[PDB]
């Protein structure tokens, strides 16, 4: 099995201990780990994002010193990126050419093992010019690796909304191109639906909504296989972050009304969100509740309300991906995750080695 | 009459069903059709926004020929793009003449028939520049007639808020220079006032401040009016989309407290603002509420709470638009309105085509 | 002994609607002994810069004012929150790019007729802490080499964090204090939303105390914190706020520690959610309840779902005296566009608030 680890460049940024280095991952923790975001230039060139995105290179590949059969990728785009830019350089062939052979040089310059696309998202007039891309990707690696080197990796991350799929990827082509798929299987449940939800159930619950039944893992994850994609390729991925909803009432079930995103947490800053080092705060008083259905937990205190994974939901999410015989988890993100050991002595990323744990 | 309606670059990104792009325009809806929003590159010059904006130009001109009367004008400037921009290019000669030069080879490069200036907002400093602009606008779409040429068109969004207009804009001058004024009567009523309102009332409702007697409809034009715009230069502007609040409490009426912005409808993802299409979804389970003095609408459910347009505050605001002799209607916006027949079995474009008729 | 009163203003107060554009000209010549201009940018090529199109009038508009009081000193501010202390990494920590900056520095200032520059690097991370002090020294050694016959020498001033866990990480006060004319300490903004209930932003002390509020979060702390860590009283200015922090109240406990559901609603020409000028709380208040907390020297005013914890005359005043008892350097002030400079609350007073700080220094 792949534990496929994504963390972020800007929560080096976050005051205190919220602030998260490459060099804090323990270095048997992952299979893989994803470095977002790598940025394109001008010239349509992979680059760096950041003045210093050297420097963490650097830490990041200097844990594969320590644990040799580490494989380290960088990830371009991103939410921020857009996909705005995807679509300017995608479609032209002479933008996307100049990308395709500017990636493996800078790869290989930073010692990395391969390249996440992070096209976030595809839409129609995209779909095709989004296969184009991996497969010329792919052609470069193959094109590309030489004796005393492995070829580069490529993968991508994959929207879990059915929407999103049926508009933006072909992926009966793209799977053959792809060494593992990213599905972003969390974030599942936006603030417009105006009541309380889970934001990554792995089963549908007691309501048979439009909305309800494709918005959960298992129903992302049969359908991507169900549109060919080998479950050798899927990474199901696992979020180590909860989305929160600031109650509009005393009512505080799943489905209960709400008056907007949740209070931002100290650290990650950003409404709606919340790390498992914040929650584990916000659990001190709280009711936690475990969805029978869904087999994940929320956690609920005055008129915060926040859908959120544990070391329980994250290992049964384990079990249920072993079932379907995937290639492994994908986890969003560490940096997320616990990694400092403040919500237990000692037990640093608790989520992701739950996942760990429960993959062995 | 004109007709003359806005449409959006940006709502081509709209997730599904929302997105938005020209050629789903009906060709005989509208006299007019303009696309916001064009930029001015770092040089001074009219340019594209979106890599894309092109090939959405020619989805907009090929429009014409299906509809041989129908014109398209470009509109400058817009919310995201700021008023310091314009303060910068306007108050100095050299700039604000290359861009001047700039305008009419790029509209007929593209096949526009016009400008339209979206200046928001020229403040003090600015208003005298303002005027200057325009008028060397006006003075070079005269010297740029040809043999096969209808002499371009310029047109300004200005402002209905009182305030804005004494601070701006020099009425009576830069009338004389416009071929017509886009007048945007809607978006009167923001969060700061602490309560609900209606943000399109075409008459002042009973309550009583200093601003509530300025923050409608007929008071913005008979002030245009009293300032020096003639009647056959202003068009009216009406909403298709709706403002709304979070209800603090149980109350729902007119003036009840709120705690912030309604929560974002599911394609238009932005709070306090919900389209037509979005809107129709709001209203099954809801109350509609009909203002008497204001002749417009207001809906309730939940906590939420939105004022808008329907068909028929529409066809009474083109009554009154009407028994003042202005030059028509002014729309915003067409991926705002219920442009996919969502609401009603392929009823396309239900309030712009309301507005349509009742200008018949 | 003799105090200053030095004063904030920014760039960006200029693009308000109607009454709330703020231009450096709206300021009375003697309200203030300094005068501080937020923000300057650095260039790609590491060189001081204007940040607006328009910085250089205003500029001129701000130093026009010393030719009505030819005592008063003008500073520009370089960084502030916008800019990111991403930017400031990247150039403290190269000896070139750092070099550059700190060389362009005087030739600027003196091309605009400026007095001084004040340090707005918020905030230095761990790693940052010694490229700061060092970024520090080698501004005040330049602005010491730069000085000839005819001119004064160069201010330099710094905008530092009032938060204990800021200073620890970022601050050597010691060193850097002593190469700083003066430290402009941000004793306000304390109580973000995070925390989940109402508080007041710039209590001068701690309250009657629960787990839930700390110790630290007080005007007093921050400056018997900065002199214990080696700052000298002649050289810490206490900063005082003109605007109020806000909440949305979630129920209807309004009290010190009610439960919220978000910032505050935004005002009508500030536009930002948590944060009201003090011109738009003479409104605010008009309708509302106004509370005084006893150990902690300010006022908060509810009205409706509406919580803002400010500043009036009264808690600013018995704020001096507080800062004239630990002998402080006098008062800083953030910031003259969001106090009442045009005289909207009560008829022809302009500056109520910064008045009345300039009354009781006196």
């Amino acid at each position: 099995y792949k534990l496929v680890c994504y963390f972020t460049s800007w929560s080096q940024y976050r005051e205190g201990v919220g602030s998260f280095l490459p060099d804090a991952i323990q270095p048997f923790l992952c299979t893989h780990i994803i470095y977002s975001f790598a940025n394109i230039s001008s010239d349509n060139m992979l680059s760096t994002w950041e003045w210093n995105d050297e420097s963490n290179y650097d830490k990041l590949n200097k844990l594969k010193t320590r644990n040799t059969n580490l494989k380290t990728l960088l990830s371009v785009g991103g939410w921020k990126f857009g996909g705005k830019r995807f679509s300017e350089i995608a479609s032209n062939t002479e933008r996307r050419t100049a990308f395709v052979r500017s990636v493996a040089p800078f790869l290989r310059s930073y010692g990395f093992d391969g390249l996440d696309l992070a096209w976030l998202y595809p839409r129609l007039r995209d779909k095709q010019y989004f296969s184009t891309l991996i497969k010329e990707l792919n052609a470069e690696f193959t094109k590309e690796v030489q004796p005393g080197r492995e070829k580069l990796l490529l993968s991508a991350a994959l929207s879990a909304g059915k929407v999103a799929i049926d508009t933006g990827y072909d992926i009966a082509q793209i799977a053959q191109h792809l060494d593992f798929i990213n599905l972003m299987t969390y974030d599942f449940h936006g603030v417009w639906r105006q009541i309380t939800g889970h934001h990554s159930p792995l089963f549908q619950g007691q309501k048979d909504t439009r909305f309800d039944r494709y918005s959960n893992v298992n129903y992302a994850v049969q359908y991507m296989i169900r549109l060919g994609a080998q479950a050798s390729k899927l990474l199901m991925g696992i979020p180590t972050f909860g989305k929160s909803f600031t109650l509009a009432s005393s009512e505080n079930q799943l489905g209960a009304p709400i008056s907007g995103e949740g209070l931002p947490g100290r650290f990650t800053k950003e409404a709606g969100t919340l790390a498992y080092y914040e929650i584990c705060d916000f659990l001190k008083g709280a009711e936690v509740h475990r969805l029978s259905n869904e087999k994940v937990p929320f956690a609920t205190k005055g008129n915060q309300w926040v859908g959120y994974e544990d070391k329980e939901s994250v290992k049964n999410k384990v079990r249920f991906l072993k079932e379907k015989k995937l290639a492994g988890a994908m986890v969003w993100a560490l940096d997320l995750d616990d990694f400092q050991g403040t919500c237990q002595p000692k037990e640093f990323f608790p989520l992701t080695n739950a996942i760990k744990d429960a993959l062995a």
